[PDB]
């Protein structure tokens, strides 16, 4: 496994706009949103509560298409 995904660095409450301290990069399985996309995720809103350590998936971010 070499692809890193975006993983929640703290609990992200439902409907929170993402900030840089909320997102770390980690190689996890299954793969989620590419770690490379963390720039493009700032200020985007999550549509569900994301617990600490959870992989951010495409379907959890409102407006994410990439």
């Amino acid at each position: 496994m070499a692809q890193a995904s975006v993983v929640a660095n703290q609990l992200i409450p439902i409907n929170t706009r993402l900030t840089l301290v909320m997102m770390r990069s980690e190689v996890v399985t299954p793969v989620g949103i590419p770690a490379e996309d963390i720039p493009a995720l700032v200020s985007m809103q999550v549509n569900r509560a994301v617990p600490l350590g959870t992989t951010l998936m495409p379907d959890m971010v409102k407006g994410y298409a990439a």
